[PDB]
């Protein structure tokens, strides 16, 4: 799982107060030109982007097998669910999963994924307390099959004769799955197409990897 994801925003101010008032004060930490928040057993850190940059990503969010329709009401109430072929919602058959998304201040596409067999029945009623983890993040590069080839030296799922240069690669399984593919794809649900914004994630076995401003996977 993602332990810690950095990501850049421009719009820092409006970003804490957004996440503050979507998951609450003990879940959301205010630093020195950054904030946190915690998602289940995943943490982000939003640093302030450079001037003249815009920087957004899409970002998915685990919740229980049974909590989507709550999970559903709920993200709607912080912003208009987003929409893709007229509907408010997404059933993706390779991840048995139901979705729903929203934009965030920054533009981030934030999605709320219910894994209908790879996340667990909790008997419990659905709140801002009860998200899981981090359950996508795109990579975004500059170089797919370099990019492919280090996550695989990285000890991820890799397939590389799959590898799609032009295309999406869904890398990962069980619960998180990094999003891998080139700029200029159009996001589902978005009106915003790729781009290859910087970002530093710290994976619970230790790995740590890099994209840079103009689109490298490092490790
Ligand atoms: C192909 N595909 N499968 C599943 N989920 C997505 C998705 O959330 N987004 C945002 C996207 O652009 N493409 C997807
Ligand atoms: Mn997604």
């Amino acid at each position: 799982s993602i332990k810690q994801l950095t990501l850049y925003t421009a719009e820092l101010d409006r970003m804490l107060a957004f996440y503050t008032n979507m998951l609450g004060a003990q879940h959301v930490h205010e630093q020195a030109d950054a904030f946190t928040i915690q998602l289940g057993v995943s943490q982000i850190q939003f640093r302030a982007a450079a001037d003249g940059t815009k920087p957004f990503y899409h970002i998915a969010i685990n919740i229980a097998a049974n909590h989507f329709q709550e999970g559903k009401a709920w993200l709607s109430g912080f912003g208009e669910l987003l929409t893709e072929n007229d509907e408010d919602q997404a059933y993706f058959p390779f991840f048995n999963a139901y979705s729903c998304y929203v934009e965030d201040p920054s533009g981030n596409i934030i999605e709320l994924i219910s894994r209908q067999q790879a996340a667990p029945v909790l008997d419990k009623p659905f709140s801002a307390d009860q998200l899981l983890s981090i359950g996508e993040i795109n990579i975004t590069t500059s170089d797919v099959e370099q990019a492919a080839t280090r996550l695989k030296q990285a000890e991820l799922p890799v397939k590389l004769d799959q590898i799609e240069p032009a295309g999406l690669n869904f890398i990962g399984d069980q619960d998180l799955f990094l999003l891998l593919g080139p700029p200029g794809r159009r996001w589902l649900f978005s009106e915003r197409v790729a781009v290859i914004y910087p970002l530093q994630m710290e994976l619970d076995n230790g790995v740590s990897l890099a994209i840079t401003e103009t689109g490298e996977l490092v490790i």
